[PDB]
């Protein structure tokens, strides 16, 4: 059926929030954050985050419909900037974006409160 339910609605409104946000020079933050690199092409990342998690898993398991709410999804996407923070200097441009898509992620979920 190509008709979603209101929860699936609202996880894809979610989604394509973090994921379409452009700042006011016209760049996508969600860019660099959809799928990660690989163990050689980032020295260290999978020997010291315990969980990897990018935005191409998250919307893998939004498409196969195995978010049962919506804190499960925006749980992901917390754990994802957390990672990037860890991982990253917040000097770098990476983690000043995830703080940023952070803000987008909670102002998304609030806005949508009663739906
Ligand atoms: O730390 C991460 C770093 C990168 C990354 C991606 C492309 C690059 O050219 C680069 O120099 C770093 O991509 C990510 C993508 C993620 O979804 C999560 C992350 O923690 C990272
Ligand atoms: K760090």
């Amino acid at each position: 059926s190509k008709y979603m339910t209101p929860m699936q609605q609202k996880l894809n409104e979610v989604y394509e929030a973090v994921k379409n946000y452009t700042d006011k020079r016209g760049r996508r933050l969600s860019a660099i954050f959809l799928r990660l690199p690989s163990r050689s092409e980032l020295p260290d990342y999978y020997l010291t985050i315990k969980k990897p998690m990018d935005m191409e898993k998250i919307r893998s398991h939004m498409m196969a419909n195995k978010y049962q709410d919506i804190d499960s999804m925006v749980e992901d996407f917390v754990m994802m900037f957390n990672n990037a923070c860890t991982y990253n200097e917040p000097e770098s441009l990476i983690y000043k974006d995830a703080l940023v898509l952070h803000k987008v992620l909670l102002e998304t979920r609030r806005d949508l409160e009663g739906d």
